[PDB]
């Protein structure tokens, strides 16, 4: 579980246009995976 990543440009799902102010914006818990190739 990552904390603090910043997104710059839209949403986080459901992505649409920033507003006038607030250019860079949070990013939620991008958890991670990892997997067999082709698996």
């Amino acid at each position: 579980y990552i904390k603090g990543l910043y997104l710059e440009g839209c949403k986080w799902s459901k992505n649409g246009l920033d507003d006038s102010d607030p250019k860079k914006i949070f990013a939620d818990l991008p958890i991670l995976h990892v997997s067999a190739i082709n698996k």
